[PDB]
């Protein structure tokens, strides 16, 4: 393949592509024997290079990586998530899909075909492993033998067009609860509530309209409510038209928070909007209620956190600006005014792809990781630089800082309770750690509530994983593997 | 796996164990659109631990590499060679059997079992791709599909327990011409000579006996013999219960070249051996009659090139002295004496892995490559640096170089003619580049004539392969891939 001599395809950002199997990888330190399960995660990884000579990284193909921890080794299998753009570009030997989220830069051949790369989430649920991208209904795949099944749309009951990438599991209930938004077609502003019982059937779809298009990657879950941020990175067909990418950042819209209520019965007139001054935030650490409050705490920034959707009105990216840290929101539903009725940052550290222990969704809550970005350490070799991986204890205020050094990077983490009912962050934590020095990637183990010590066991693969979104682990007996 | 802290399984020898399928990996330049077939080859690359908690590298399990070059580009699949050894540990999940061609060092659960490893060369011959090593009959497998069959011993017709892992295709019949030493059990001083029919029948197999049992690893062959280099590796039951390598070099015995007819009638009476002083040579170019003379070309050393083969006498590795030049032996049938009729260094190049057009096997011949170390290059990041393709023409005396830069090294290059009735030397030449800055592999084609201008293309893979042995490119007609 010739792909472009273009950062987004060259260094780490080089075409992958590897499907493999390989049991029982070259290790250090004690994988507790605990373990049973594995844990998933997706890269944007192009099959074909892009039609149009460029591209960026939010568009390669979902490439699947599952980690299979037993019996105190790990295992790698990683599998391509088959949309049916895969499919379709695979059958044809080239890309027939243009640009992100631009329709109108396709080959009149897929005219009307779902886009979805599928390369935004691995997320298990109803047995199934969810490849996720919000612009289409989500992808499934076997999580065993990681076989693509197809789209998800549920016996037809679901009407809406899309699907979010951002799924949450209400423990109350076992229930996915999600979204997905320009629902009825590229950049309206309708969007779709959806909750999926725990055998995998649509319960109820709720149809609202929010305050503009915009991108509405994330949002949160409580007991009563869907806490859905408004954040002015925006698309419109014009800017498709003139060219532009799909999305930019308009620093002078306001942002909104709607509280919107967990009811079939949903009528646009129940929501609230609270307003306030622009800013940027894109992920949900968690929500919860607390009396007539919602609390909702997100990754916040100054300004725009995508270079590659700039801003508007022409201004060269702030990287000073795009620093997120840990910020709580407040809304008060019994509040006269449509005020916040509190901001308040949670940390200093700077950081992003918050977690929790995800047993708590919709609850008050004590513990949540993230990935940090330490400025003051060294770097011995643009972009973000994520480089410790980051522990805050909302009970106490205490802080854990765990870095990398000087040489790597590191992925989302993602959060193994250590049994059903253990207190909460009584488990581990995963992630990815890239190796950029030796061109290959770890995956790390720790123990979550002790991570200052560093990992308890570093899995070594002899190959670099690409630049990864989200990822879940399963316990084995929810993804078919052997007890 | 906790592998051991030691040179043979860290840096450029960590595990890898990688199977996986990758088409049309990412290359630049233009593949030749002629080729149609595959590129085998195999590393040696260990499954498990060893159980003494080191091993050296000739002792890692086979893993067979296929590049399957159609229609301008160049796909990946890599897979086990499933031996015996390799589905016994398998089973077991651990190692079973122990140090390098040692079966004291056994578990007792595996005595008498085949020990290959099938590790040393990737052939294709008789519809069937061959994973060989010089202990054991070849394992057979599926060149299209990569599954294993098999341990080949021909109906039974094979009585010898050995069969060697560098097979020669003869032009004139189109037969596998083969030998097996220790052919009747472990450090014994019996060889079989083999002959298969292109159908993959055995034709016929000699007996006889050599002046001592030492490493066969090589050969030669010509219209009428077997010609056979003796050469003091040796190896013995005593050297075993001691605790040492199997094999160590005695620089005091004498080098013999035998010329054994190719005959099923074969008796010891028949065979000539010519005797000169010690030296050390492993691999043959290729060999040919002239009259009544024999000629074969190897790489002469002046000393053991095997350091983990050591000295008998104690004496510490020389590297000046493990120097090869390629040397040409004359024989004459027709002399009183034992002594060769001459040796004749062919080039003061330096080099090993001597490579032909195999259609000249036992021919006249004008074209040879190999793999050259060119000592006065920079080297920017101990061992053998074999760092240039080398080809050169017997017939003007004229040479060739490639230098791969600084940081990289070079593999086993494979020639792959244009066509049946081509011209000699008509074609292009394959071989694996080790990128080592960059802990990647390439896969290089050249122009077969022409190298000093660099490869035509450059196919990148995404990870690492080990250390090769041998390879050969098939059409894809012999294999069972597309027209
Ligand atoms: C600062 O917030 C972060 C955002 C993201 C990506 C969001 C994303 C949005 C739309 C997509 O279509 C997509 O597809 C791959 C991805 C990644 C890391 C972060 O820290
Ligand atoms: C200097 O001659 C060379 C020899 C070799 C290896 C021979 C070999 C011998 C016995 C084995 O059992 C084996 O198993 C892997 C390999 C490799 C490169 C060279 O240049
Ligand atoms: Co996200
Ligand atoms: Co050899
Ligand atoms: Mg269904
Ligand atoms: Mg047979």
């Amino acid at each position: 393949a010739h792909f472009p001599d273009t950062p987004a395809f060259t260094g780490f950002n080089a075409p992958s592509r590897i499907e493999c199997d390989i049991p029982n990888l070259v290790h250090e330190g004690t994988i507790p024997p605990e373990l049973n399960g594995a844990f998933f995660r997706v890269q944007p990884d192009p099959q074909f290079p892009p039609r149009l000579g460029d591209d960026i990284s939010f568009n390669g193909d979902g490439m699947i990586t599952r980690f299979h921890i037993h019996d105190g080794q790990c295992d790698i299998k990683q599998r391509w998530a088959k949309t049916n753009k895969w499919k379709l570009e695979n059958a044809a030997g080239k890309a027939l899909f243009g640009s992100y989220r631009n329709p109108l830069t396709d080959d009149e051949s897929v005219k009307g075909e779902y886009r979805s790369t599928a390369n935004t989430n691995a997320f298990v649920f109803a047995g199934k492993l969810w490849a996720m991208k919000e612009d289409s209904p989500s992808l499934t795949m076997d999580p065993a033998t990681m076989e693509t099944f197809g789209f998800e749309k549920f016996g037809g009951k679901m009407t809406g067009q899309t699907f979010t990438a951002h799924p949450k599991v209400d423990p109350l209930t076992g229930n996915m609860v999600a979204i997905g938004y320009a629902a009825s077609g590229l950049c309206t502003d309708d969007v779709c509530l959806y909750e999926i019982s725990p055998d995998g059937e649509l319960i109820y779809e709720a149809w609202f309209k929010v305050p503009y298009y915009c991108m509405m990657h994330d949002f949160g879950v409580t007991k009563d409510y869907l806490v859905l941020h408004i954040v002015p990175s925006i698309g419109s067909w014009d800017r498709l038209e003139k060219g532009l990418p799909h999305f930019g950042f308009d620093t002078t819209l306001p942002v909104y928070l709607g509280i919107i209520p967990r009811r079939a019965d949903l009528k646009q007139e129940d929501i609230r909007w609270f307003k306030r001054e622009n800013c940027f935030a894109s992920h949900v650490m968690n929500a919860f209620q607390e009396g007539t409050k919602v609390h909702v705490d997100v990754p916040e920034a100054e300004n725009n956190m995508f270079p590659f959707f700039p801003d508007v009105h022409g201004a060269p990216f702030n990287p000073q600006q795009a620093m997120s840290r840990l910020t709580r929101w407040t809304v008060d539903m019994a509040s006269n005014s449509d005020e916040f009725d509190s901001v308040t940052r949670l940390t200093e550290t700077a950081g992003e792809f918050p977690r929790i222990d995800d047993r708590m969704t919709g609850l008050p809550y004590r513990y949540g990781w993230m990935l940090e970005m330490d400025m003051k350490r060294p770097v011995e070799l643009g972009g973000f630089l994520m480089n410790c991986l980051f522990l805050k204890d909302h009970q106490t205020g205490a802080e854990q800082h765990w870095w990398c050094g000087p040489t790597s990077s590191l992925q989302e983490p993602a959060f193994i309770p250590r049994s059903k009912d253990a207190p909460e962050g009584d488990g581990w934590i995963v992630q990815v750690c890239n190796r950029l020095a030796d061109h290959k990637s770890d995956l790390l183990i720790f123990e979550a509530l002790d991570i200052e010590k560093g990992p308890v066991a570093t899995v070594h693969l002899p190959f670099a994983l690409r630049f990864g979104l989200h990822g879940n682990w399963a316990n084995a007996e929810e993804i078919g593997l052997a007890a």
